């Protein structure tokens, strides 16, 4: 629960509404802890006069190896919501995501996908239909899929809200995701030990096509070094 954090009151308001929608879907997941390490639960410091900080959240159920949630202040000018859900291999389920960056003028990106892990680089039947009764929701100013953002699935949105109704429907959307996906993780089987080691291919690959988005990296470099900022990149955002 995110009632202990110190940084969900002076976030954008759209940043907390997603955590709390991310929050009220994993509690009613069978959530064990993940272990981070001691220091990278919380980190503060200081980028070009600014405080940073950054609030660190992990768990794990049977079928997520690890379902993290970071919140971040860098400075008083960028706001960060970074929320992935990493499958255990063994399940095949595919990989969640949402990223939202803003600051006090409002949301400047929001990004939230359902990353299809299996080799055929699709979605399971089951989502397809569940994903498709829902039908496909607005959406202004759309934006560019890089060239690594290859890893990324279809009904994957990527937008600059406008009013505060884009972002409800954004929030919206990111809940009926993640209701299908926790759904379909409760009644997911173990498949082989071929295909596991697909899937954790599958992974592998997402983690580092993501990695290709040294902003995170370079401002991380710029406030704790290369040898840390590393460290968090391989160790807390995109192990391997
Ligand atoms: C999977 C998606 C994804 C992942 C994994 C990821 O790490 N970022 C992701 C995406 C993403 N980030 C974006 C931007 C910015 N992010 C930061 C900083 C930090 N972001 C952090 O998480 C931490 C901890 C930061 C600092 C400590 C800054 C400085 C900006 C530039 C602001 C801007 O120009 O809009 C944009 C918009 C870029 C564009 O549209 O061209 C996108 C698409």
């Amino acid at each position: 629960s995110l009632t202990n954090s110190s940084l969900m009151p002076t976030l954008n308001p759209m940043i907390q509404q997603l955590a709390l929608a991310i929050a009220a879907s994993w509690q009613s997941l069978p959530l064990k802890p993940y272990q981070l390490p001691e220091d990278l639960g919380y980190v503060e410091g200081r980028l070009e006069g600014e405080k940073l900080v950054i609030e660190n959240r992990c768990y794990q159920t049977p079928q997520f190896r690890k379902m993290h949630l970071e919140l971040a202040k860098v400075g008083k000018g960028l706001d960060i919501l970074h929320c992935v859900m990493f499958p255990e291999p063994l399940y095949g389920l595919p990989l969640f995501g949402c990223d939202i960056v803003a600051g006090p003028g409002g949301v400047s990106a929001a990004i939230a996908d359902l990353s299809p892990t299996q080799s055929d680089r699709q979605l399971p039947a089951a989502y397809q239909k569940s994903l498709a009764e829902l039908g496909q929701p607005e959406f202004e100013q759309q934006r560019e899929l890089p060239p690594w953002g290859e890893i990324f699935s279809e009904y994957c949105l990527f937008i600059r809200p406008s009013n505060v109704t884009e972002e409800e429907r954004f929030v919206q959307r990111v809940v009926d995701f993640l209701q299908i996906h926790c759904h379909q993780s409760i009644v997911a089987e173990p498949l082989s030990e071929a295909q596991t080691l697909e899937h954790r291919q599958g992974q592998i690959h997402y983690c580092q096509q993501q990695q290709k988005n040294d902003k995170t990296r370079r401002d991380l470099e710029k406030a704790f070094g290369e040898a840390w900022a590393e460290r968090y990149m391989s160790q807390v955002l995109f192990d391997v």
